């Protein structure tokens, strides 16, 4: 549950990350790239919280 925790905090700190980027927005390829960046740790992110589901479900017979 604590692992989950960590990740949801880390989720919202780079939601914190971007309301930063976006308003330093309003150099170009620097932004450019904390953009990809986003979306590289949102999926990796998201498919993390996936998989932690998983494992909650294996876990008593384990």
């Amino acid at each position: 549950e604590e692992q989950q925790m960590h990740l949801n905090v880390g989720l919202r700190k780079i939601k914190e990350t971007v309301d930063q980027v976006e308003e330093l927005r309003r150099k170009v390829n620097r932004s450019t790239a904390l953009l990809k960046s986003l979306s590289a740790e949102r999926e990796r992110w998201e498919k993390t919280s996936e998989t932690f589901k998983n494992q909650m479900s294996t876990i008593a017979g384990d």
